[PDB]
């Protein structure tokens, strides 16, 4: 009699503590079992979820957050402010955003069992954005007895307040994970349409069953045979069959993989900003996306990708002509020669066993040869290339010059966790670009008073990325999930099992 949603995750579930690890499947698990003080909508803006509201006083140095009525943990005990305080303190040990919030917090206390109080040293306008984090790491609320565990010891007992309970006796490694609708869950008021994690969270199925199927062809066959209801990760090879199947609905997920060309900024030739800007002037995202993804399903990639997720609030047209304008090879060749390039060996790391990034390496090798570079395209396994790109030494000592990879997830929405834009030198992501401007602009975004101010700073960040070229975006590739056609309102921002429904 129980209704169930049968789900094929992209990987098995290995860890249960959402504060302990950022791995994708733990964060999906977390959105079934736990809840957050604030949710994010499709514009990734915060709104009350477990909270009823908030107040800001004393010139933004004193914040009060009130819990709404009807919150309960899966053991029946109500959620209090003391549980939220203990959860936030533990969550802030490993979460980047929570760490920044508590660095600005003088004291975090519960005034009663319903009101949370932040006493701030300096203003932190991103406090609601912080407490609204949905993944990596979800700002999940646990009972104080569990939130008091050390941040270095992963929590094993699953007691959340979210719309599903974790059936621990049904977690079978390599085979099954089972979640059961929390009968005691009281969704917040229905004053807005459910949208990502904003509005009421309603479970419309009695159970969610993860079917672990490592063979991707087997998983697709189960979906077409109506043996499962959804598959998290659909490879491009299966796009023709699934598009033709009228019983299957393909879901373009909201957050893409932004492909990046990453230089080694520590040695010639890409320690020279004029050479980096010359390469930027001939990168054609249409060519990269066509080679990496094919031309048959262009609805799942974008060739107009700047620093941030295309179409998201921080995205803008600032300086985008640096990518969308004419790709002039002759002028770029002349600029590289004028900059002083003299045939130095340029090592490209080619991961032959990773098809998309192998394709990006091949496009770049041909482009660099036409630019006049002395190209050394080194073929290796992806795991080898990941080790090689950590070397900071020059090419003469076995070093590298260009590498190719992708950045996924909400980090690409804003400067907080954005990896390639960072400019703190040898403390930055591999490649180690130095841009004091980009570092200061990121800090400016943290201190920005409102959304309009944040957007203006992210325009400047994009202008500065094109000027200093810490990396070059190659395009955005959107992952795809597949569902049986009867399932509606599946949220595309994250694999979520509330809101979705059949009837």
């Amino acid at each position: 009699g129980k209704s169930a949603f049968r789900w094929v995750p992209q990987a098995d579930l290995a860890l249960l503590d959402p504060m302990f690890t950022t791995v994708a499947m733990t964060q999906v698990h977390a959105q079934l079992v736990f809840d957050t003080l604030f949710g994010l909508d499709s514009q990734y803006l915060p709104s009350p979820q477990m909270a009823a509201g908030h107040t800001s006083e004393n010139d933004g140095l004193l914040w009060k957050i009130t819990l709404r009525d009807g919150l309960a943990f899966h053991d029946g005990s109500p959620v209090r402010a003391q549980d939220a305080v203990a959860s936030i303190k533990r969550w802030s040990k490993r979460d980047l955003m929570g760490r920044s919030l508590m660095q600005a917090t003088e004291s975090l206390t519960a005034l009663d069992d319903k009101t949370i109080q932040f006493k701030l040293s300096k203003p932190f306008p991103l406090i609601l954005h912080a407490l609204g984090r949905q993944s990596g790491n979800m700002a999940c609320i646990m009972p104080e007895r569990l939130a008091s565990q050390p941040e270095t010891e992963a929590v094993k007992e699953m007691v959340g307040s979210g719309p599903f309970t974790f059936a621990a006796a049904k977690w079978v490694s390599g085979s099954r994970v089972v979640y059961e609708k929390f009968a005691g869950y009281v969704p917040r008021k229905d004053d807005r349409k459910p949208d990502f994690a904003a509005g009421p969270k309603i479970a419309h199925v009695d159970e969610v069953h993860w079917h672990i199927i490592p063979d991707r062809a087997t998983a697709i066959a189960a979906l077409q045979a109506n043996e499962v209801d959804g598959v998290e990760m659909v490879d491009s090879d299966f796009l023709p069959i699934l598009t033709q199947d009228p019983n299957i609905k393909l879901v373009k997920r909201s957050l893409p993989t932004i492909g990046v060309m990453r230089f080694n900024h520590l040695h010639a030739p890409f320690n020279n900003v004029e050479i980096r800007r010359a390469v930027l002037s001939v990168v054609n995202q249409t060519e990269y996306m066509t080679a990496m993804n094919g031309a048959d399903f262009p609805e799942y990639w974008s060739d107009r990708c700047g620093v941030f997720v295309p179409g998201s609030p921080m995205d803008s047209d600032a300086g985008m002509e640096k990518l969308t304008g004419k790709r002039d090879i002759e002028k770029a060749r002349a600029a590289i020669k004028a900059a002083g390039y003299n045939g130095e060996k340029v090592v490209l790391l080619d991961p032959v066993d990773f098809p998309t990034w192998h394709a990006a390496a091949l496009v770049t090798a041909d482009l660099f040869k036409r630019l006049g570079f002395n190209v050394d395209l080194q073929t290796m396994d992806w795991g080898t290339a990941v080790q090689r790109r950590n070397n900071q030494e020059p090419v003469s000592a076995g070093g590298w010059s260009v590498a190719f990879t992708g950045n996924t997830g909400p980090n690409n929405l804003d400067p907080a966790g954005h990896l390639p834009m960072r400019g703190n030198g040898k403390q930055a992501w591999f490649g180690w670009p130095t841009s004091e401007r980009l570092e200061q602009l990121r800090i400016d975004w943290f201190n920005a008073p409102d959304l309009d101010a944040q957007k203006k700073i992210c325009r400047e960040i994009q202008l500065q990325v094109f000027e200093d070229v810490p990396y070059i975006p190659l395009g955005a590739t959107y992952p795809v999930s597949a569902l049986r056609s009867e399932w509606k309102d599946f949220q595309p921002q994250m694999s979520l099992f509330y809101t979705l429904h059949k009837a």
